[PDB]
């Protein structure tokens, strides 16, 4: 399930970061980055393979990927950011 919708102001700078790059169709900061995502466990909605893809959202201070990410969707924004490393996801307003 979807846990609501959050505004990109509200997310850490790092997802606004991560929202240019994948505008600007990268290069990104991580081999991951832009990697089908499975939606393996059916949090988000189902959609056909490849509709969803993720990417990176940088922690400060991480050796490692971390926790948190955006899954795109193939339609227009549809974009999710986890915190938790795909546990949760959110629905990513870039209107606020």
């Amino acid at each position: 399930d979807v846990s609501g919708t959050v505004c990109l102001s509200a997310l850490p700078p790092e997802a606004t970061d991560t929202l240019n790059l994948i505008a600007s169709d990268g290069p990104f900061p991580y081999s991951q980055d832009g990697v089908v995502f499975q939606n393996r466990e059916s949090v988000l909605p189902t959609q056909s393979y490849g509709f969803y893809h993720e990417y990176t959202v940088i922690t400060p201070g991480a050796r490692t990927r971390g926790t948190r990410r955006i899954i795109t969707g193939e339609a227009t924004q549809e974009d999710y950011y986890t915190g938790d490393h795909y546990a949760t996801f959110s629905l990513i307003d870039q209107t606020c």
